């Protein structure tokens, strides 16, 4: 019953300061502009112990399994191989991605209706607003 309040299908309603977080991240000019322009759908199920986050958009479909604490390899959908870490802090998903002596850093959280997402790379925060589906 971990996450029961993020399963669900989400849709993204509003996105800020994106391209300056993909900047921060190393991302190029044409990936930031065709992925900044996706409205991705979020897919979030739980069985068992492990959670399994889908992204859906017209730019790229990823998918993440993982249980909490456990690190695993994740191919973003930027083309980064990253070591990730996901982590449950006081009913806050936190995401860490590792990789070429860089660290992001992806915060999920639940606030009233919607599915909030802050991500941070450095001094550079993007905020990503999800409503239900
Ligand atoms: O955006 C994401 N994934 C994702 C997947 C497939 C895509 F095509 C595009 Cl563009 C993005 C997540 C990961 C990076 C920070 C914001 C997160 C979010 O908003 O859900």
């Amino acid at each position: 019953h971990m996450c029961d309040a993020f399963v669900g299908t989400w849709k993204l309603v509003s996105s800020e300061n994106f391209d300056d977080y993909m900047k921060e991240v190393g991302v190029g000019f044409a990936t930031r502009k065709v992925a900044g322009m996706a409205k991705p759908n979020m897919i979030i199920s739980v069985n068992g112990d492990v959670i399994t986050i889908k992204s859906e958009s017209t730019f790229k479909n990823t998918e993440i399994s993982f249980i909490l604490g456990q690190e695993f390899d994740e191919v973003t959908a930027d083309d980064r191989k990253v070591k990730s870490t996901i982590t449950l802090d006081g009913g806050v998903l936190v995401h860490v991605q590792k990789w070429d002596g860089k660290s992001t850093t992806i915060k999920r959280k639940r606030e009233d209706d919607k599915l909030v997402v802050e991500c941070v790379m450095k001094g550079v925060t993007s905020t990503r607003v999800y409503e239900r589906a």
